[PDB]
């Protein structure tokens, strides 16, 4: 079969036509696996969850299972995972908190490497790289794009910048802004992610104005809404600068400088 | 209650209503007391006592072997008390003969996802480690401190009751009681304010406290003459005992 | 001795004392040499050979493709040698064809809890990766090397024989041989004397290595400079000369 005779599936869950299910998985009540996705061995499922199409989730992964969060208590709470996604060795994702979204959530086309954390109530974008032992504490946004290199710490509430790049070993207690490097515990503003602005071909005017709004921001002294005007009008010409300066707009916790 | 496909030995012993899940195994040795819950896939190995009402996780190794080329296998110990979670591939060793022979978790305790607890250590109550918090052996965590995300704590040192660290926190030092440490090093920063109110404490005990870290941390004096400073507040302030008697204790220093 | 819930491909091949515990996978041209001891819930994947009287604990996965994106389907191999304890979690990455399309393990070594070898990475003998050390890909670490707890190292850097890293140490150069390094980013603090005191080394060869360090560390010299002052000793001392021999093939920069 394609769904091996080890594995368990609740009578409640809802496999799509060819998924497979290695041994010893479980694949618990109330979720449901769209079409194409390959379930590997050793797998705890948990829900209430839905996983979309074309997945890949590796040994030892716990996928929905309970918030060990104080305040979470045993209501029916989701977890929502999209397309294309990679799940790979011992990666543990969390559902949400009625307190909160009552929801986790990750897009598509993300690859989540080994010992990942992804806490309660997160939203990952799409095309994000989390490599081994990024760890999002809970109520964080990675929005598309992202690389947050091994050993990443995002403290929660944090929101993880479109196109940005963390080094490893970051910890990261701020908004880091779309775009940004950062490195170091705690971490700190670097530069832009330039590389990623190639890998992804952006247009040399776009990486241009991108600098320049740095500088607004970062090197020129001013405190956060001084920017942000100054970066009115580039923002107005330039979607790439518009994104970053939103990034910056919604920042609650501040920015990592 | 009991999947079959888990392995359960025979000089193992279990309680009434306690759960094993699938795919587990209970190793000879191994005690479980009432009310636990065991996951699946999860290695329990003894000599080993866990109590009530405790919750393990699956991937978890509890009462395993600390790491050695060697295959030393001597009847050390794990005791766990009761009301403790356990999460996602906890590692939590035995003791060694050359100390205490126990590695010590009381009650109340939340650990998180794959934290580490080194052999010999000792784990009061009402404590919480964060992800991937390791200690790394004969580590003592006295009640109610609090170890965020990815926090390492060095050999032999004690983490004070009520303390917190933050995320990515490398301790070398004691931690002294109440007392909040960030970074790598780990450095002091204040007291854990927070963590006092959510547990009420009353404001009068609070400004001891407070008080309390200017003469340890910010007045230039010795420890002996902070100490000598500190006999009055301790004797009002049982919250200020607690702190001076966790630094008096610390015998390697104070993480400053 | 191979338990009958484990899983083995016809294509796999194994010594006769091998030792498979319950629920573990031994995948596709996995080859186990005599004596290997494989823990339950081991996932195995090839094309890898492991040697004799090892020891792979639960939850591991050995011979892993790398999630690398470069990667893309190819044959690449890992080679594990003899004598290595692979504990709790860890994982194991086979090569690439970028590179040596091999990730090679010698003999001797011990490698704790969710430790992580990176594709194409290469470990020499009586190495010790501690808890949570990571390899991120194309590392090369020489005999003896101590990497304590957290411990992370960059894609291409080499790790010289007999050093050491302190706990949650981030290493983004090469650290020469006997040096020891501490922090994020890691810095080069002094030589590990207790490994050459362990090691039997002569009175003799720990003031060279300690006058060697002198000479690449304290005095301003350039590394050329100091490669040519070193020549002497090195001629002397072969101690001396694997030292100096690291800091030779250290292409990107050394760690200061
Ligand atoms: C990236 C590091 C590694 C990954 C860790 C992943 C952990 C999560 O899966 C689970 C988790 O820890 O949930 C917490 C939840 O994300 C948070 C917000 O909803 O709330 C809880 O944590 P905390 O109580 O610390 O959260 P707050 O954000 O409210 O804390 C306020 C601030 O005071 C600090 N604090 C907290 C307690 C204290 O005693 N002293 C403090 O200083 C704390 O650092 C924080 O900056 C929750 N804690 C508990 C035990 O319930
Ligand atoms: C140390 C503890 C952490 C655990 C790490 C273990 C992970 C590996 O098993 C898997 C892995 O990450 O493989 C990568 C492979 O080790 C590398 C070399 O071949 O190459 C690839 O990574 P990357 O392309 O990031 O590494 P490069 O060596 O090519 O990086 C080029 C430089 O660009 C930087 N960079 C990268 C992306 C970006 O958007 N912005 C950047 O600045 C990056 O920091 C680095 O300095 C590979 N990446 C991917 C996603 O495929």
């Amino acid at each position: 079969s394609l769904i091996d005779p080890r594995a368990i599936i609740d009578p409640s869950a809802r496999l799509a036509a060819d998924v497979q299910v290695g041994p010893w998985s479980i694949v618990g009540a109330e979720v449901e696996i769209g079409e194409g996705t390959v379930i590997g061995p050793h797998v705890v499922l948990k829900g209430p969850t839905k996983i979309g199409k074309h997945n890949r989730i590796y040994q030892f992964s716990s996928v929905g299972e309970d918030t060990p969060d104080l305040k979470y208590k045993g209501e029916p709470t989701r977890l929502v995972i999209g397309d294309h996604n990679v799940i790979r060795e011992g990666v543990t994702i969390h559902r949400g908190t009625v307190q909160d979204r009552a929801e986790t959530t990750i897009g598509d086309h993300n690859l989540i490497m080994a010992y990942a954390h992804i806490g309660h109530d997160s939203v990952i974008g799409n095309h994000c790289i989390l490599v081994n032992n990024t760890a999002l504490a809970g109520h964080v946004h990675v929005d598309d794009w992202a690389i947050l290199s091994g050993y990443t710490l995002v403290h929660q509430y944090c929101r993880i910048g479109a196109h940005s790049f963390s080094g490893m070993g970051s910890a990261i207690g701020k908004d880091v802004p779309a775009y940004v490097t950062v490195f170091g515990n705690p971490a700190e503003a670097r530069s832009m992610n330039f590389e990623g602005m190639r890998r992804r071909g952006f247009s040399s005017e776009a990486i241009h104005a991108l600098r320049r709004a740095y500088k607004v921001v970062y090197r020129q002294g001013h405190t956060v809404e001084e920017a942000l005007a100054e970066l009115a009008e580039s923002a107005a010409q330039f979607p790439e600068v518009a994104v970053f300066r939103d990034s910056i707009q919604s920042a609650t916790r501040g920015i990592t400088r």
